[PDB]
């Protein structure tokens, strides 16, 4: 067959961890698997001339920015190669600010950045599928402005008049973008009882 | 046929999240769809000299303004190559202003940009 | 017949967007157009060292002057090869005066510099 | 066979010791064992120029970073050559940060790089079984977190207002993230006592 | 056999002194075995420009940091070669900070690292 496709149709479940309510794959068994598929495989952290440092010769193994850390791995199984980058995250998944990092926070993200790296190749790519790429933890942010609009407009083919900022005073939230899902769905509370039983 | 018109007759309608009512292929689709078709084909993350730092040989792999953030990505499937630019957003389509992003949020919109130079293939275009 | 005659003989009417009372017809449109007549087409963003960070090796993708913002795109359907400008714009249809951009703003107005360029191979050049 | 197969398969689990719940294998047993399968292997520390310093001819064998400290080693067991990026530790398993460290720290990680670089071939391979990936401290300092939500979310069904930072002034944590364990089980005793007999 | 195994499988038990709870194969011993094995063996203590100093073609044979101080040996026995890192450490175990070392503590070092770097050979590898 082909290299992606043998890798791809493999079951890693087994050997995964769950924090954070996500999926991780050990390096380890990742490490071994590749070993197995190819003895003899690359892997290169690259090497960035940190900035504020800024000595002739200094290579650290990560890019150090004022928004934030990245780090980088090309693992390159058999012919094939490729490469990964990662944003460094507090263990509860938060951004790390120049200055907040520790160099655990970039081992682990070094880690990471490897099995993301395998992961390119077939091996347990289904574990990134479908979370990685877009935000799968909040998605009512927006239905909560399509619900006060439809109250809004509701309101408005009612009779009277209607506006958003008014409706939004309803929830007397501050910002769209800083409520809480607790709080967003005790809104939808809120606004379905306007709504829904007006419709039903 | 030719690799336009077979990628573009597909359905990726099955693997998409619906995020602030915008419909995205997850990656992963894209990635495999694009090994089956090419086994050997290269996915490359430009990199810009970062303004503010301003380091000899430093180069981060986003483009950082006043203005905001901009991502590049280069997909070449077979012979065909072919890049996409995009702004660096917050979960919501709200723009970035310089210093008030994060090494995430560039992170996903890499992955995002990836997809979209994918939709310049057949793959997907319907979506994007 | 000619290439603009075979591209401007089409309708392109059903795939527009009726924003600010202007009719646009969607990249994902004219993207797979420009495939579908020349499997091997190029599209190519210009990219101009920015003033104010004047920093060695340093190329953002748009111009940045105290007057505004300016963005230029250059396809090449076949042989032909042509390029738009455009005034980076709000969605009003205003003008961003210098610092008042968000690199969102930027991305929009690359991607309708597109369709005007492809605009002026036959395709959708009514609209344009 | 294989090296990795032969080496992976073996059990190394009789030289281990149990530091902070962790599973190490000493590095005189790993140095033997690839001594064993290839008698010339080739074990290299790398030498990055020290920032602060910056004196010509000047290299240290560990990198120094604001944010904190690297070490690598690269093993070439064999053809296989290969290379670890290790973060230097408290004897907690913390971060030390720039100028925190003592050249022992140093010497302790290096030694531990080289057992990780041997790991990366078929030996020690499951030892670590992933050991980055799952912390085993975060999560008994993020049950605590769970728990301070537990009484201000009660607290809030109580129809009493409870903040977190205001719940975290009860512990008096200034950072709710560095707490000795000590403290967690101290801090679990207030909140448990306020939060227990309503769940009772 | 191999030099691994014969120098691995020998008794240094009795040439050895218990300080701190630590069990420490004396230097002479281990000079005289190798020098048997091999009569002609190199061991050379690395130089290092010493940081404060940072004098033209001055080179202190001990790494000067202000995180502490390191000392490197490297023993070539026959055709094999290999090189130890040892951390300065005090009388109690215990880290010396930059400027409270003596010259003394360095050659202590010193020896001390000659025979970890013959541990590597089999010699007394069950000690270190």
């Amino acid at each position: 067959q082909t290299l992606f496709e043998q890798l791809n149709s493999k079951n890693v479940n087994d050997h995964t961890e769950q924090k954070n309510g996500l999926t991780y794959l050990a390096w380890s068994y990742a490490h071994q698997e590749l070993k197995k598929i190819d003895p003899n495989y690359t892997v290169k952290v690259h090497e960035f001339p940190h900035p504020d440092i800024n000595t002739e010769n200094y290579f650290v193994p990560y890019l150090a920015t004022p928004e934030g850390y990245f780090v980088q791995v090309s693992v390159t199984v058999k012919d094939s190669t490729e490469t990964e980058w990662l944003p460094v995250l507090d263990f509860r998944n938060k951004s790390l600010a120049k200055g907040s990092a520790t160099t655990f926070d970039i081992n682990k993200a070094q880690k990471r950045c490897f099995v993301k790296a395998s992961a390119l190749h077939g091996l347990g790519l289904y574990i990134y599928n479908g979370e990685e790429l877009p935000s799968a933890s909040d998605n009512d942010i927006t239905e909560l402005e399509e619900r006060i609009n439809q109250f809004v407009n509701l309101s408005q083919e009612k009779g009277r008049d209607a506006t958003i900022d008014k409706t939004m005073r309803w929830l007397k939230i501050s910002n769209i973008n800083k409520l809480s899902q607790k709080q967003i769905a005790e809104a939808h509370q809120k606004l379905d009882a306007g709504l829904k039983q007006l419709d039903s």
